[PDB]
């Protein structure tokens, strides 16, 4: 999987289940356009956002709805939502993994580029 | 002090040291308008962003340029930056500090949130 | 799999690979008794740690050695090591990840508690 | 001053109150003796652990009892609590902070290391 994004939950100890997930590619332009979404599975996941075919060289912005997740659960949380912003296949083609631990008042993210 | 902008450093373990910082409010026809910025200090740390007065209710939006910060330092890391979107003073005045601990792949951020 | 023990690198972006772990169990007289022991794989996972019969109602450590894996890097870290104590099964059986964020100054834990 | 620690709480978004703190420092014959104790104040932070003097070439281990922090506020967490192991001042005389992010599942620590 080129590209794949997990969602945990720090204040529960479990996977974030049912995010929202929003991907966009800056343009040619300077404009952000967009590329895929989901929502996260009972493990926290999210697959099948793209291909190796169209995952090509760019700049890319991963948006989490984490509001949305913590109200969901009768919590108002601190951030409106969580964005990962990274250039993406600049040496070649990776997969990635982009990562988020959540809390109401804190996130954490790192990514995991592998080399297949 | 309102506002107040707190970057470390994982990897040499010290603070981040002359990192821009800019912030954004969100006006009330959904477009961002600068609010404020700054460079952090040597101890990591911008104070003086803005005032009790013009800090009030509503959306703001933090932006740390974390890449600039590590080529700086000869490093070529993953994100284009960091940010972090929240509502503030939506339950009275209080005192933010937004702090961010970054590494090459990976950040981390929350907020400190009391009430002088 | 009753446990299982991820470790991600933050310098890098990638797993961090033949890390050496080892689990101690309280025994009835406040002794750390050995439990387990193993090496993370090419994908930063250590994986047959034990098994749902022996897997128990305790208090468990679970020891890392981040300094070993940093200096095999060429990187003299912050930590002599990272350890996880914490209760297990004490609300019957669990399935647990332990996951583990490193940087040569700083790291993060987290646990992921799931009903089989 | 030479060694400090910080709590933070991510779940309330407010410094970690009356937090309680142990060092220990490994003897000559590795068994740890006791060096130091206290609680964290209002703004989660605890002074005056040691003087320059005492504060020499070693090994360290600050124990932080998270458990009953998250019990005094109605919440059962994972750890039994969070140690920091470190090697200090093996190369000059540093000021240290450890820094704590905690949540009932999960928790980031780093240090601040300076050269006065
Ligand atoms: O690919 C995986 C799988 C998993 O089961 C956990 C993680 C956890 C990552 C993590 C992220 C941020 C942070 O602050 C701490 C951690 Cl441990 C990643
Ligand atoms: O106000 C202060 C002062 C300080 O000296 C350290 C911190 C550290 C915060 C922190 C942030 C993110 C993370 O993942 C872990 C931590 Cl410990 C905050």
């Amino acid at each position: 999987c080129p590209l794949m994004v997990k969602v945990l939950d720090a204040v529960r100890g479990s996977p974030a289940i049912n995010v929202a997930v929003h991907v966009f590619r800056k343009a040619a332009d300077d404009t952000w356009e967009p590329f895929a979404s989901g929502k996260t599975s009972e493990s926290g996941e999210l697959h099948g956002l793209t291909t190796e075919e169209e995952f090509v060289e760019g700049i890319y912005k991963v948006e989490i709805d984490t509001k949305s997740y913590w109200k969901a659960l009768g919590i108002s949380p601190f951030h409106e939502h969580a964005e990962v912003v990274f250039t993406a296949n600049d040496s070649g083609p990776r997969r990635y993994t982009i990562a988020a631990l959540l809390s109401p008042y804190s996130y954490s993210t790192t990514a995991v580029v592998t080399n297949p």
